[PDB]
């Protein structure tokens, strides 16, 4: 399935996306996908899901996820400025200089401009997260499909 990968530059990141009423804002991290049999018709959605069960445990199960709930982006220009948007409104003038160290780290991860780009979005009565009050929560997967790898970065707030 999946297998954590070591990355110090994620490791600071994931340090400074915190509020500590404190809590942890989210978390980036990075996966080596494993060989499934060709007989699996749809390796990209057992992936996602899989990456969600690896990051999640043990507090949340995704194996009961449905098809709509991924979808595709197109355009990697969205994804980013949405991000930005969000983590602005979290990390507020903080983010002026995290902003470039996580867009340069995960680019050195995952070659940005070679990914296919998908993101998880609950159903409303499927949410394991649950009524936590935020405003916005974000789950996107940046698959390089050559590199057999895929970078997750989760947050809300």
């Amino acid at each position: 399935h999946m297998k954590l990968l070591e990355n110090s530059s994620f490791e600071a990141i994931n340090s400074q996306l915190t509020v500590e009423d404190a809590h942890i804002i989210g978390r980036i991290e990075s996966y080596s996908c494993k060989p499934l049999s060709d007989k699996c018709s749809r390796k990209t959605l057992f992936y996602l899901i899989a990456t969600l069960n690896e990051s999640f445990r043990p507090d949340y199960d995704f194996s009961t996820a449905r098809s709509h709930e991924f979808s595709r982006e197109p355009s990697l220009s969205w994804v980013v400025n949405a991000v930005n948007c969000s983590l602005f409104s979290a990390v507020r003038e903080d983010f002026k200089d995290l902003k470039p160290q996580l867009w340069n780290a995960v680019d050195e991860e995952i070659c940005l401009a070679e990914c296919d780009i998908y993101s998880y979005n609950p159903d409303l009565d499927s949410d394991p997260f649950g009524e936590d009050g935020s405003l916005w929560s974000f789950n996107y997967f940046f698959y390089n499909k050559r590199l057999k790898r895929i970078v997750f970065f989760s947050c809300r707030s």
